[PDB]
Order: structure tokens, then sequence, then C-alpha cells
């Protein structure tokens, strides 16, 4: 029993974290095979960050201008290239701790583990959702840049996120490992704001299924609804529309608990309209939307990699 | 710049997790140097559940009755002893992945990371607190016994918890790594129940300090309180008594925010009276009690968002 916000075990990713320094800028890199991945803005000063020409700044740099440190070991850089907003530094040594991995781009509403790092040293691990507005509600300080996000599937690490910046509202923005931003952000010192966010409906429903599996049942009711009726309520409450694909994904939890997705939507309708009437669900007084259906099945059945 | 339940990186503990089998019972063990630590109840059978005599069950085992598997490698058991409720199996190989480590017994209110494991394989990592009633609110299914709790301050792993059992309310009980239970619990299937739990007052205050560091002041007030008047109010909401030790421990957070500890106490008194009026603090609509003053200083900025 019990339901907790749970990260993937971080050991496979800890063995890949290095320190990258260019001039006075130090941040984290990801050392896989013979390449170190890091944000391209490592080559910038503060002056540069106002209106940077990355092409221009990089051609003026050579391999020896990148200091890469793996624990107390200096790696020899033998090449440097840019892919979108990520810098790739070829080193003369393959990382002997490289796990089986691939690069994946996640969808809004999907979850991942962040390994928060400073100076190439892992500091903490926590679970995040890619928000509908493509930010993450992370916990990051100066030096966290190049910290990475990932999932594990069997023995394969799927890298999905590299940390680039904090927004004025205290939320965070970054790229996939191919250097493509999540959301309408750029790597420059300029005016940028998180768009108005929305609640991830399919995840709230998953979390209500988690609650029922853990004996929290007060919110259940005799009623059912339709996708169209529910989606009018969703729109009003700044909830994402529920699709047939989402209903299908919750199929397992519907079956296991005997509450149909639209049976649970009728619960969620009542909660949005009426509140929790002083009650809690799984120790929260808010409707939690950072657990996916997979997260709930996974945690409630003890999958292990 | 954000505030999250953050666990320690789990890699140094992952490299220590093994499977222990005795009879038909398999759970997790912790392989440090040439010793594997696991719950002694691995030697129990379907009848020896209510009133097991561990000394009598153990003297009937040879080293070769314990199957210890580190991934695909079988370890050879060359010695066994019991210390309180923990079994120690001496093995003929020291774990090459043993980190710098120590064993520490924690007090209620302290936090730690749990590496939930099944069949000696890690499933996930999350943060817990030792509750005032000596339980933890974990996420544990059948086969998770031998899963451990730890902190990592400065490359040294401090092991503080080993998971033994789930109580009827769905909360979790276990031991330190010397095998002494936290709380009045025993490794027997006799009827056991957690005491009435209380809120960890010092941690709620630390978290309110966290909220101020991250730029939120809406819940503050112009009032102060005596420590005694605070405790008379707080206990009416099932809050732990705040001691002068707890006041002292909050001094650095008080200094960083310029909010006196007893002024923050007056803010907490008012929040208990009013609730949050549909507002949130650090993403919660409840008062969070599983962040310590040390956790807030580790995670939060040295500079306050004024
Ligand atoms: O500057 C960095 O290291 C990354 C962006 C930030 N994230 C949080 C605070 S500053
Ligand atoms: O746990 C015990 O000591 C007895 C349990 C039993 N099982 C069958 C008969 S009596
Ligand atoms: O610990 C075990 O492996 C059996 C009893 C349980 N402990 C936690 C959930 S069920
Ligand atoms: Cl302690
Ligand atoms: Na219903």
């Amino acid at each position: 029993s019990g339901f907790r916000k749970m990260a993937f075990p971080s050991g496979k990713v800890e063995g890949c974290m290095v320190q990258v320094t260019c001039g006075t800028t130090t941040l984290n890199g990801l050392w896989l095979d013979d390449v170190v991945y890091c944000p391209r803005h490592v080559i910038c000063t503060s002056e540069d960050m106002l209106n940077p020409n990355y092409e221009d700044l990089l051609i003026r740099k050579s391999n020896h201008n990148f200091l890469v440190q793996a624990g107390n070991v200096q790696l020899r850089v033998i090449g440097h290239s840019m892919q979108n907003c990520v810098l790739k530094l070829k080193v003369d040594t393959a990382n002997p701790k490289t796990p089986k991995y691939k690069f994946v781009r996640i969808q809004p509403g999907q979850t991942f583990s962040v390994l928060a790092c400073y100076n190439g040293s892992p500091s903490g691990v926590y679970q995040c959702a890619m928000r509908p507005n493509f930010t993450i509600k992370g916990s990051f300080l100066n030096g966290s840049c190049g910290s990475v996000g990932f999932n594990i599937d069997y023995d394969c690490v799927s890298f999905c996120y590299m940390h680039h910046m904090e927004l004025p509202t205290g939320v965070h923005a970054g790229t996939d490992l191919e250097g493509n931003f999540y959301g309408p952000f750029v790597d420059r010192q300029t005016a940028q704001a998180a768009g108005t966010d929305t609640t991830i409906t399919v995840n709230v429903l998953a979390w209500l299924y988690a609650a029922v599996i853990n004996g929290d049942r007060w919110f259940l009711n005799r009623f059912t609804t339709t996708l169209n009726d529910f989606n009018l309520v969703a729109m009003k409450y700044n909830y994402e529309p529920l699709t047939q694909d989402h209903v299908d994904i919750l199929g397992p939890l519907s079956a296991q608990t005997g509450i149909a997705v639209l049976d649970m939507c009728a619960s969620l309708k009542e909660l949005l309209q009426n509140g929790m009437n002083g009650r809690t669900i799984l120790g929260s007084a808010l409707l939690e939307d950072e657990f996916t259906p997979f997260d709930v099945v996974r945690q409630c059945s003890g999958v292990t990699f």
C-alpha cells in the first residue's frame, strides 16, 4: 500500500554526469559513448547572452577551450559541433559506464525523472510532468544547467530533457537531447513568459484510480457521463479535453477497480463543481495531475527494470 | 526557484541491493563490504508467523540454506549471525561497489530517501519522514522487505531504515541497520497498530520559511506569540510540541528571511485557524511537514526573493 511521487533509480544516469567549463561558465554535461552533451550557452559570457550569435562565438573556440571533468579525471576534447541548442564535445575516451540508452522527445502530460546536478555532481532526483505549456515545475539553482531528465524502460534509459533556463514565474525550460526546445523559448537573456497552463485531465483520472486502489473512495458516486458533457466542464475549469485515446489508456485501471473512465469523470465533474468538502485524496487537498496512467500501474504493481 | 520533494541520487545504494532467499521466502538484502543485511523474518515459515523463536529457527540453518544473488552472480555465504531484528550473512566476496557508508538511527521528524526494491532490483526512489508515531508513509508492495532508507551528505551514505512490515492503516514499520525497530513494533504477525500520528511542527515552519525564500508572503501577519501560547494552540490541531531545540534549529532560516521564529509561529497559528482560502503554498493546499530545516537549506537559494 501507499502512493508516493517516485523517481526512477538514478544510478545509470549518475555515471554519465560531467562538469563542462568554457571561460568563466561552468555547467553540467552528459557523457555517453565518446560525446559530452551540454547547453550551447556554455560558450556565452553574460554580455553574449543578451543577443548571442552561437555560430560566430563557436568557430572562435577550439577543443582546448572546453574543460571537461569526470570526477577528478580531465577528458581530452578532440572535436566540437552544435546541434540546435546543444553543444556536442567528442572526447578521446568512451564512457565505460554508458548505459543502454536512446534519445526520445516526450509529449506534454508525460512524466520523467530529473537528476539535479551542480558542477557535474548529482544532487537530487525528483519526478516532473512536461506541463501543457511546455514548462516543468522543477527545483533548480544557478549551476543546474545541463541537468537531464529521463525514463527507464526495462534496461534502456530514454533521455528526454536537458535543463537550459528558469522563467520569471519560477518554472523551468529546456530541450530534448537533440537541442530542440520544449515550448516557445529561446536560449537568450530576453523577456520570456510561461503561457497560461492547463490541468492534465487523464493524469488527474489516473491519480483518482491510484486513490481508489489505496482505499480512498469517498469521491466515488453512482453517476456516469459522456465525453462531450465532461469536456464542457473540463473547458470551463481549464482542464485539457479528454480524448477517446485517454479513455482507452485508462482501460486497465477501469477494469481493475470497477469504476469506468466516464464513471470516474462523473466523480471528477463533482469535485471541480463542489470541491473536496474539507477532505483529502492520497494526502492532497488539490487534484494532482503529475501521475500518468503508466505511473499508477507501474507503482501499484512493483515493476523493477 | 521551485520546491520539490527531492530524493538523494540512488546509484550508491543501487550497487548494494541483492536478493536473499531462505526456504520459499525471498526479499531484499543490503551488501556492504563482505556482509549482507536483511530482515530476520526471511527465516520464518507459514506457521512461524505469530510467535517465531528466531534463535531456534536460526540455529537450524546452515550457511548453504541462504541463497544470495547479486544480479546473476550467486554469492557464497560463509557466516551468519542475528543482531536484534536484522540477519547478517558473511559472504566470501566484498561488494566492489560498496560506497563510503555509516549506520545512523534517526529521530521522528527526520527525512530520508527510500529505494523501493523487489527481488533485489530497484523500482523507484522517494522521500519519507519518520512520523512522530515511528511509522513512515511509504509506497511498498509484497516483496519490498529489506528495502532501505538513507541520506547522502558529502559522498557518505548514512543508512537509517530497513523495511520490515505494513500495519493495518497502510503505513510502514522497520528498523535501523542495527536491527532495532523504530517504535513499539515487533517482527511478529500479532495485532499491532500505529499510535495517533501528529504533524511535525518544526518541519511545517521550515517549509513556511521555504515559501518566503521563494517569494511568497501572503500568510504572514503582524503578530507574535510566546512559545507556550503557540504550543497550547498547535496541540489542538494534533501538532507536535515545538521545543527550544526546534526554535534554535530554525535560527539560520529566521536570519535569511528576517522573520523571527515566534513571528512565523504566529503565522502558523493563523493558517490553522483560517486554512488557505483557495490559495496554495509551494504548490500544496495543505501544510507540508516532510521537509526538515536542513532539507530547506539544502534545496533553497542562499539569497531570498524579496
Ligand atoms: O543557470 C542555470 O544553471 C540554469 C537555469 C536556472 N535554473 C534555476 C535557476 S537558474
Ligand atoms: O503462526 C503460527 O504460529 C500458527 C499459524 C498456523 N497455521 C496453521 C495452523 S496454526
Ligand atoms: O514487506 C514485505 O515484503 C511483506 C509485507 C509488506 N510490507 C510492505 C507491504 S506488504
Ligand atoms: Cl535524526
Ligand atoms: Na460515478
